[PDB]
C-alpha cells in the first residue's frame, strides 16, 4: 500500500531534514565556490542515501525527476537553490501523502 | 464520479507540493540560465508524471490548458513562473473540487 | 433553478482557481512579451473551457461580458490584468449566487 | 415591497462582484489606453446587464445616477474610478437597504 | 414622528452608500477635470434624489445647509471634498438620530 | 432640568455629526480659497440651525462662546479649524452631560 | 462637601471638552495670528464661563491659578498650549477629586 | 497618622494633576519666553497652593526638597523640566504612600 | 528584624519615587548647567532626607556606597545619571527585599 | 530497534546543542581568521565526539554524508556555515526520527 | 546546605539591584571620564558590601572570579561593561541555583 | 546515573549564567584591548571553576572540545565570542540532558 513504499521512514525523514536546512543555509546569505563544491557533494551523496531508503517505484520517480549535477563544473548558487527546492518539495509531498493514508485508518 | 477522476492521489499530492516549492523558491530569488534550463526540464517532467496519474478526461483538460515550452530557446524567469503558476492553481483548484465531493458525502 | 445553471462545479471552481492564481502571479511582478503572450493563451483556452461548463444563459451573459483579445498584437500587462480580474470577478460572484441559495435550502 | 425590486439577484450580486474585482484591479495600478477602453466597454455592457436585472423603478433612478461615457473620447484612470465607485456604491446601497428589510421580518 | 420623517429608507441608505464610496474614491487620488465635472453632476442628481426621499422638513433644512455648485466653473478637489464630506455627515447624522429613537421603542 | 435643555435632540446631533465630518475633512487635506468660503458658508448656516434646536440658555451661552466669521476675509484653515474644534468640543460636552443626568436616572 | 463646590456640573464639564478640543486641535497643527487672536478671545470668554459655574473657593482657587493674557499683543502658540493645558490639568484634577468622594459614598 | 498628613486630598490631588499636564504639555514641544515667565509663575503659585494643602512636616519636607526659581532671569525649558518632574515625582509618592496604608486597614 | 530597618517607609518611597521620575526626565533630554546645579542639589538634600528614614546600618551602607558630588564644578549629565541610577537602584533592592520577607510571613 | 541506535542520547544531545549555537553564533556576525580555525577545530572534535556515541549503522551513514576539512587550509565563513548547518539538519531529524517511534508507543 | 550559603539574602539582593540598574544606565547611553571613575568606586564598594554578605566559600569563588580594576588607570566603558555584567551574572545564576534548592524543598 | 554525572549543580548553573551574560554583553557593544583580555581572563578562570564542579568524564569531553587560549596574543572580539557560544551551548545540552533524564523519572 501507501506506508509500504517507505522501507525505513527514519532515515528518510532525517535526510529530509538535513536538505531542508541546507536549503535554509543557502538562503540565508550567499556561497562561494568552495561552498557551492560540498553543496553538490552533499546533494549527489544525500541522493543515492534517500534512493537507499525508498521502494523501486519511488526510486523510478525520484530518479525521472531529479538530473544530477555535472562534474565538471562548479553549480551557481541559482542551481543548487532550485535542486534542493525540488527535493525538499517532492519529500514534503511524500510524507503529506502517506500521512494522509495513515489518518484515513 | 469525481473522486475517480484522480487514479493515484499520492502522486499528484506529491507532484504538486514539489512544483509549489520550485514555484516559492523562483518568486524568491532571480535565476540565470543554467537555473531555468533545468526548471524546464523539471517541468516537462513533472507535468508527464502528472498526467500519468490522472483520468483520460482530465488528461486531455490539462493539455488543452498546458503548453509545452519551446526546446530551442531558454525561457525567461517569467514564462516559468507563469507556467508553474498555472499548474500549481490548476491542482489547487482539482483538489479542492475533488475534497469538496469528499466532504459532501 | 440557480443551482441548475452550473453544469458541472468542479470543472469551472478549478478553471477558476487557475485563473485567480496566474491573476496573483502577474501582479506579483510585470512580465515581458513571450509571457504575456501565453497569457492571451492560456486566457483564450480557460474562456472556452469555463464556457463548455456552463449552462446556455450564462454562457450567452459571459460572451457578452468578455470580450476576446486581438490576435494580431501582444496585450500588454495591463491589459490582461484587466481581462484576469473581470473573469475572476464574475466568477466569484458566480458562486456567491450559487451558494446563497444553496444555504437557503 | 423592497424585495421584489431586485428581480433575480444572482444576476445583480455577480455583476456588482466583477465591478467591485475590476475597481481594485483598477486601483491597484496604473492603466493605458487599450486597458482603458476595454474599461470602458466593460463599465457599458455591465450596466446594461444590471439594468437588465432590475425593476423599472430602479432602471429609471440608476439611468438618473449614471451617465454614459463619451465613445469618442478614451477616458482617463481618474473618470473610470469616478464611475466605478459611484456604480460599485449604489450597489451596495442596494444590497444593504433589501437585506434590511429581509432581517426585519 | 421621528420615524416618519424618512419616507422612504432604502433609497435614501442608497444614495448614502453611493456618496460616502464617491467620497472614500476621491481621498484615495487626486482627480482630473472630467472627473470633477462628472462628480459634480453627480452631486447635483444625488442631492435631487435624496431630496425626493425625505420629508419638507428635512428637505428645507437640507436645502438650507447645501449649497449648489456654479455651473460656470469646475469645482477644485477641495470643494467636491468638502460637499461631500458635507453630505455624507449630514446622513451619518439623520440616520443615527432615527435609529436613536428606533431603539428607545 | 438638564434633559429639558435640548428642545429636539435629532436635529442637534444630525449638526453635530455633520460639523464634527467637515472637522475630519479640513484635518485630511488642506483647502483652498473656494473651499474656506463655503466652509464659512457651512459653519455659519450650521450655527443658527444649532441654535435654533437649544433653549434660550445655552443659546446664549453658546453665542457667547463663539464669535462669527468677517464676511469681507476668507478665514485660513487654522480658523476654520479653530472655530469647527471649539463647536464639536461644545456638542461633545453637551450630549455628554446630559446622557451623563440620563444614565443617571 | 466636596460635592457641593461644584455649582452646576453639566456647564463645566462641556466647557472642559470644549477647551481640551481646541488644545488638540491646537497641538495637531501650527496656527497663525487670527487663530490666535481667537483662541485667546474663546479662552477669556470660557474662564469667565467656568467662574460662573463653580463655587467662590473654587473661583478664587483658579483666579490665583489663572492668569489672562495681556489684550495689547497676540500670544505665540506655545503661551495658548500652556494656558489650556493648566486649565485642562486643573479641571481634570478636579473632576478626579469629586468623583472620588462620589465613588467613596 | 499617614492619612492625617494630608489635610485636604482634593485640592492637592487637583493642583497634581494639573502640574502633571502642565509637564506633558513642556515635554511635547519646546517653548518660548512668555511661555517660561508663565510657567515660573503657575509653579510659584502652584507650590504655594500645594504647602496650603498640607500638614507642617510635609510642608517643612516640601520646602526643604524644592527650591524656588530666581525671579530675575528667565528659566531655561530643562529647568523648568527638572522642577516639574520633581514636583510630580513627589507628589506620585505621597500618595502611593498614603494609599498603601488606606489599602493597608 | 528586616521589617524593622526601614523606620518610616512613606518617606522613603516618596523620595524614592521622586528620584526615579527625575532620572527619567534626564534620560528623556540633555540637560544644561543651571538644571544640572539644580539637580546636585536635589541630589544632596534627598541623600539626607532619605538617611534621615533609614536606620544607623542602612545610613552606614548607603554612606559607603554613595560619594558625594563635588561642590566645587558642576557634574555632567552622566555623573547625575551615574548617581541617580545608583540610588534608584539601591532603593529598588532594598524594597524588594523587605517585600520579600513580607510575603514571607 | 530505531531507540537502540542512539546509544547515550545525552552527549549526542549536548554536541548537538552545542553545534546549533555555534552555528546562530556564526550566522549573526562575520568571522576572521583565527575564528574560522578554530571553528574547524571545534567541527573536526564535535564529530568525532558524535561518532563515538552514535551507532555503527549511523556511524557510517554520518561518515557518508558529512566530508573532514581540509587541514592544508582557511575554510571560508560559508563553508563553515554549510557543514554546520549539514549536521544540525542531520542531528535534527535524527531526534525528529527516534521521537516519532518513542510516541508511538 | 545551599540556602546556608547566602549569609543574609536582602543585602545581596539590593546590591545586585543596584549594580543591575548601574549596567542599563551604562548600556542606555555613553559615559565620560568622571562617570567611569564613579563608577569603578562603585564597582570596588559594591564588590566589598557584597562578599561581607557571603559564606567564605562564595567569598572565594568571586574573589577567583572577579579581578580588581587598575587604580592607576580609568576604565573605559567596554571594561566597565564586560566587569557588571559578570558581577551581574554571577548573582543571578547564585539566587536562581539558591531558588531551585528552595523550591524543591 | 546522568544526575550523578553533575557533582555539584548550583555553581554549574552560576556560572553558565555569568558565561551567557557576558555573551550576551559582548553581543551588545564591541569591546577593545584591555575588556578583551579581561574577558580571556575570565574564560579561563570559568573553565577551571566549571571543571571543578563535574565528573571526570565530563571534565576529559569539555577538555576535548574546548581549547585553552593563547597567553602570548590579545584575542578578537569574534574568537571570543565563538568561545563563549561554544561554552554556553555545551552547558545549555548538558542541563538540557539531564531535565530530560529528571523528568523521565
Amino acid at each position: 500500500s501507501l506506508t509500504d513504499l517507505v522501507e525505513q521512514p527514519a532515515k528518510v525523514m532525517r535526510i529530509g531534514t538535513m536538505i531542508k536546512q541546507l536549503l535554509e543555509e543557502v538562503r540565508a546569505a550567499p556561497l562561494d565556490e568552495a561552498s557551492r563544491n560540498r553543496l553538490r557533494d552533499i546533494h549527489a551523496t544525500s541522493i543515492r542515501e534517500l534512493e537507499d531508503g525508498l521502494a523501486p517505484e519511488l526510486r523510478e520517480e525520484l530518479d525521472r525527476l531529479t538530473l544530477p549535477f555535472n562534474e565538471d563544473a562548479v553549480p551557481s548558487d541559482a542551481e543548487l537553490r532550485i535542486a534542493q527546492a525540488q527535493l525538499v518539495g517532492w519529500l514534503e509531498g511524500l510524507f503529506h501523502g502517506i500521512q494522509t493514508a495513515l489518518f484515513a485508518q
